[PDB]
């Protein structure tokens, strides 16, 4: 892939590669010059030439004709796909461009939070997004912060005595919802693993079986990690992830232990977790129960952790749909 994605580089005989804006299991995505389009700059995602990601790249793009049909001007806030080609085998799907990913700009703001009201409006586009995939039988199933882009990434900078660091304030939060090569219909086959073991909701990781409930987990832990500027679960250790879980949440729930193949995790219906164990020490001081996270007591502070908390349910079948999450509390100060 390297010797045909340099600067400068030309796709398809129209579209010359400016730089790379960022990189993936997948492949990588770079920011090209458009030279049948007067210039326009766009994105194009050229994909790794190996069968789980060609595979991924033919059905995302038969996700989004479904979706930017259905919905042209992007009211829901999908990216907008242009048109695909191929180039030296490679797949290449060229879409919208748009600016940096919401954890790109976390990370290049020193791990630093957003601001509430920012969240606000993020946290209710991509609710609105997303439940737009769930009323068309669509799971995502790859939901994090990689994958919430801001239509235009610009910002002010100044110097914050409080925090006696720079700091960059984001001009306009709004976001649109990338990466449709995992999303999945209600009528198709569903892979145990799903989503990036962070965003990964119970139900995935005890092999229990998935649909648009777990996206609901994984836009829970995204907020959360809005507001307080880093990943809540950061564990690459499935047994680990849950006594996190646990610690946060508190105990599963019984019946989803009993139902799960995944005996190894547990012993006597428990988690098998020494909580006195080295690892398990680390896990009590480093992570607490969800409330005590909060930075302040103010209502606004907590309406954001009632509906995370209820994002957060263990249970999919109780918890709480996008459908409802649109009307909680939290979202009122946008509206009339
Ligand atoms: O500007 C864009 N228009 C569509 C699109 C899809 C994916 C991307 C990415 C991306 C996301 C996750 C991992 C690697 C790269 C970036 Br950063 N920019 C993108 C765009
Ligand atoms: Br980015
Ligand atoms: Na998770």
């Amino acid at each position: 892939m390297h010797l045909i994605c340099q600067s400068g580089d030309v796709l398809s005989a129209r579209y010359e590669i400016v730089d790379t804006l960022g990189e993936g299991a997948f492949g990588k995505v770079v920011e090209c010059i458009d030279h049948k389009a007067g210039g326009r700059h766009v994105a194009v995602k050229i994909v790794k030439n190996v069968d789980r990601y060609c595979e991924a790249a033919r059905s995302e793009i038969q996700v989004l004709e479904h979706l930017n049909t259905t919905d042209p001007n992007s009211t829901f806030r999908c990216v907008q796909m242009l048109e695909w080609f191929e180039h030296h085998g490679h797949i290449c799907i060229v879409f919208e461009l748009l600016g940096l990913s919401t954890y790109d700009f976390i990370k290049e703001n020193g791990f630093l939070p957003f601001r509430l009201d920012h969240i606000r409006k993020m946290a209710y586009q991509i609710c609105k997004s997303v439940n737009f995939l769930h009323s068309n039988k669509l799971t995502h199933t790859d939901l994090k912060p990689e994958n919430i882009l801001f239509v235009q990434s610009d910002y002010t900078e100044a110097y914050n005595p409080k925090i006696k660091r720079d700091e960059r304030t984001l001009i306009n939060p709004d976001i649109k919802v990338v990466d449709f090569g995992s999303a999945t219909y209600d009528d198709e086959h569903h892979s145990t693993l799903v989503s990036t073991r962070h965003y990964r909701a119970p139900e995935v990781i005890l092999a229990l079986g998935w649909s648009q409930p777990c996206d609901v987990w994984s836009i829970g832990c995204i907020l959360i990690e809005y507001y307080l500027g880093f990943t809540v679960f950061p564990t690459h250790d499935s047994k680990e992830h849950l006594a996190m879980m646990e610690r946060i949440l508190g105990p599963l729930p019984k019946h989803m232990i009993q139902k799960t193949r995944k005996r190894k995790y547990f012993h006597h219906d428990r988690l098998d977790w020494d909580e006195h164990s080295s690892a398990g020490r680390y896990v009590s001081r480093a992570c607490k129960p969800l409330k005590e996270f909060m930075l302040s007591q103010d209502v606004e502070h907590e309406r954001l952790f009632d509906l995370i908390q209820k994002m957060l349910e263990y249970d999919p079948a109780k918890r709480i749909t996008l459908r409802e999450a649109l009307k909680h509390p939290f979202f009122d100060l946008l509206k009339k």
